[PDB]
């Protein structure tokens, strides 16, 4: 479906607090981690992904292929194991993350040259975007 493939430079980060709260994520990393800039850097061929995540908060990883289940540790984040799954729908990357924590995921996509995230906990969502660098 859609080419995701690029260097992305965050644009706006919004209620990222609230999804980090949902996560138990203290009080005092939530303060430092919100005002912090990331760059998505991803290689997709077909339906494998390699992503990079890079800023002065974490840096990770999350390498995955379309369909295959697979552990994860959310070193980003609130280093939890989960296991993760991400599939189609339509042009849009849906990923469920079956761990402690109810209702979480991610979705990602594509518009013109924003990619759009948005993070999910709980009740709660996180939508980030990010501009492509070229």
């Amino acid at each position: 479906p859609a080419d995701f493939n690029g260097t992305w430079e965050m644009l706006s980060n919004d209620n990222f607090e609230d999804v980090m709260k949902a996560l138990d994520i203290d009080f005092a990393t939530r303060k430092i981690a919100v005002h912090l800039k990331q760059t998505k850097v991803i290689v997709q061929n077909g339906d494998k992904f390699e992503t990079k995540t890079l800023s002065t908060f974490r840096n990770y990883e999350v390498n995955f292929v379309i369909g295959e289940e697979f552990d994860e540790q959310t070193k980003g984040l609130d280093n939890r194991t989960v296991k993760t799954l991400v599939k189609w729908d339509g042009d849009k990357l849906v990923c469920v993350q079956k761990g402690e924590k109810e209702n979480r995921g991610w979705k990602q996509w594509i518009e013109g040259d924003l990619l759009h995230l948005e993070i999910h906990c709980q009740d709660k969502v996180c939508h980030q975007v990010f501009k492509k660098k070229n």
